[PDB]
């Protein structure tokens, strides 16, 4: 009932999902970095489903592959 | 710099989704790739304070579901 997943990231990538979880969290509720992921995750599905961030994504994409 | 994230069923569908999507016959996209890009959006997402309350939400819905 629940997949566990392996992802290498970047210093970059590290340091963003850090922020972003302090970003999201607060004395209520906390964020792990891992909500952030299953979060990301939910969000970029959206937005490929709803057709609207495609060109966007592609070149967001080109980049990170080139880092790579 | 690696990094091991527990997930959902259908949060790994959305996944698998997501990465036949975006690939291509010339170009191949894996799901790390997707998490990679997923994090840089979601932070940009951040960075203009726009659905703030739409990110929120998500998360309430996915805690809900943990």
């Amino acid at each position: 009932e629940k997949k566990r997943l392996q992802v290498v990231i970047s210093e970059e990538q590290d340091a963003l999902l850090t922020r972003a979880a302090y970003a999201l969290s607060s004395p209520e509720r906390a964020v792990s970095k891992s909500e952030v992921v299953r979060l990301a995750i939910e969000k970029i599905a959206r937005e490929l489903e709803e057709g609207k961030a495609k060109e966007e994504l592609e070149a967001l994409l080109k980049h990170l592959k080139a880092e790579e």
